[PDB]
């Protein structure tokens, strides 16, 4: 009973989380996941400031109200070569990654490891935070509050 959470550097507090390295987070699970990181889903204004500080990914993820990919460099296989905060308009499907915003993060780029899920609650799941440099932090707990997500 295990969940891996792949996390990025923070840029102005905003980071990206992938569950088990595949698109697999529902909108409800996204909110619970950010809450476990003592974070919230970013607003579009928070995401645009993060973008300005160097944040980009090649993955769709929830923010408050939309699913987006932040892009700095045009790449043909990421967001159809767009730059800026690219907003997903048309999809059949409901599961993506998530973005999260932690107000206590440094103001610009923070590429130190993420070390904890401070607001996870008691539970049976081994949850592992996986940083891009491979550093891992694990704890037993739970973060999902909706049955439909378990
Ligand atoms: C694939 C992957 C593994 C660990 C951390 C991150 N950010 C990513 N994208």
């Amino acid at each position: 009973n295990q969940i891996d959470l792949n996390v990025t550097c923070r840029y102005a507090g905003v980071f990206h989380v992938e569950k088990n390295g595949r698109y697999s987070i529902s909108r409800t699970e996204a909110a619970d996941l950010c809450q476990a990181f003592n974070s919230t889903l970013p607003t579009m204004d928070q995401m645009k400031l993060a973008l300005s500080k160097g944040f980009e990914t090649c993955r769709y993820g929830f923010i408050e109200g939309n699913v987006v990919i932040p892009r700095i460099h045009p790449n043909a296989i990421c967001a159809a070569n767009h730059t800026g905060v690219y907003i997903l308009v048309t999809s059949n499907t409901s599961h993506y990654d998530t973005y999260c915003f932690n107000a206590s993060a440094p103001p610009e780029e923070d590429c130190t490891s993420v070390t904890d899920l401070p607001n996870s609650f008691d539970g049976p799941v081994t949850i592992t935070i996986v940083n891009r440099d491979g550093t891992r932090y694990s704890k037993k707990g739970e973060y999902r509050t909706h049955q439909e997500d378990i």
